[PDB]
């Protein structure tokens, strides 16, 4: 990859998220988003390394902090949809064409870190947040499916969290040094979607019932001894980070163990690989994958990028390669491949926007 192009965002404060279209049309330029400060904006790649400004949401609550956005696509007109949420606990639908908020949701109104769409149902929208439960919710009938939580849920803030490809499943991670895993195929949830699909406010008298999941179906604190920060599937196995510049490829039980066999009482995991790096020591720091599963690329707390090729027999086999522009030192706290991975965009503590081009 080429350094290319860079920008600073005029409001100064950390950007922390970046997310490419991967639902871009054919033969429309390449678009992403950043989300920092109280803003989300969008801008377009062309050629020469040009970064297109295009529009930005502005919150009418200048003390709201977006943290996260995701992508999504309107399942009746086929037009792209973007969530945004944050500090305020408000996921806003933003349509990125002219951006309107669209609509929005409260759960109890805690700050939500990560937002997922789930990869096969364009409709089911997976929300992490800072009172220790995730929230799925479904944006075509406005309703909340179900909440994970309990006791035995977490018992800090909720970090991030992934679906697998399927999503049948997702992992969950966070302060308290966990991951767990939540199967959404089970009977119950799969009726519980299916409720949420029938349910119009307008033709019944019940409101939405949401289940209440308390019990994941598999638990570790055996992979980091910090906050774990970022969880990603990759197939049937793991990828997760801490503070402790690494990123763990693992598995729950023993080698040998199919995923869908693993019990929530398994007190095993193998370990398969870790991917090593430098002063990405701070808290709040985010790894990404493109489209196919091919690359990973993680950026540090001083402005370099790792980026591994995982196009290889096993995971430990990896093949770093490493980033740097002399005017780029500030923490990158997530990076968007395009979905072809020709493009990798980094966002930064100091607001500035830095792309590569791929050679
Ligand atoms: C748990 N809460 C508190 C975090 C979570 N984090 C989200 C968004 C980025 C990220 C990455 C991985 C996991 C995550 F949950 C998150 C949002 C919250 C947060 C608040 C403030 C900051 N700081 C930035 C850096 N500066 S500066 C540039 O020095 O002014 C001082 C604020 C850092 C993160």
């Amino acid at each position: 990859f080429k350094c290319v192009n860079s920008l600073k965002e005029d409001h100064n404060q950390p950007l922390f998220g970046v997310q490419f279209n991967w639902h871009s049309k054919e033969g429309d330029p390449l678009v992403f988003a950043t989300v920092g400060s109280n803003r989300v904006t969008l801008y377009e790649c062309h050629s020469q390394g040009e970064i297109r400004l295009l529009q930005s949401y502005v919150d009418a609550d200048a003390d709201e902090n977006f943290y996260t956005c995701a992508w999504t696509y309107d399942s009746n007109t086929s037009h792209p949809l973007l969530a945004v949420a944050g500090s305020r606990g408000i996921i806003r639908i933003i349509n990125p064409i002219t951006m309107q908020c669209i609509k929005h949701y409260v759960g109890h109104g805690n700050a939500i870190n990560e937002l997922k769409f789930h990869p096969r149902d364009p409709n089911l929208l997976l929300s992490v947040s800072k009172d220790h439960a995730l929230r799925l919710w479904n944006i075509q009938t406005d309703t909340l499916v179900a909440i994970f939580g309990g006791v035995e849920g977490h018992r800090d803030e909720v970090l991030s969290a992934d679906y697998d490809l399927l999503g049948e499943k997702i992992m969950s991670c966070g302060m308290d040094h966990s991951l767990k895993l939540w199967r959404i195929n089970s009977k119950r949830m799969m009726n519980a979607i299916k409720e949420s699909y029938d349910y119009n406010p307008n033709k019944t008298n019940r409101p939405f019932i949401s289940q209440k999941i308390h019990f994941p179906d598999f638990s570790t604190r055996d992979i980091h001894r910090n906050y774990v920060d970022c969880v990603r599937w990759l197939g049937d196995l793991i990828l997760s980070k801490s503070c402790e510049n690494a990123i763990v490829c693992w598995k729950p039980g023993k080698m040998e163990d199919d995923i869908d066999k693993i019990k929530p009482s398994e007190s095993n995991v193998t370990i398969l690989g870790r991917f090593d790096y430098s002063q990405c020591d701070i808290w709040y720091m985010r790894f990404s994958m493109d489209f196919w599963q091919k690359m990973l690329a993680l950026g540090n707390q001083v402005g370099k990028l790792y980026v591994w090729d995982l196009e290889v027999e096993d995971p430990h086999k990896a093949k770093c390669t490493t980033l740097t522009h002399h005017k780029c030192g500030a923490a990158i706290r997530q990076t968007s491949f395009s979905r072809d991975s020709s493009i990798l965009i980094a966002v930064c503590d100091d607001a500035s926007i830095w792309r590569w081009d791929r050679l």
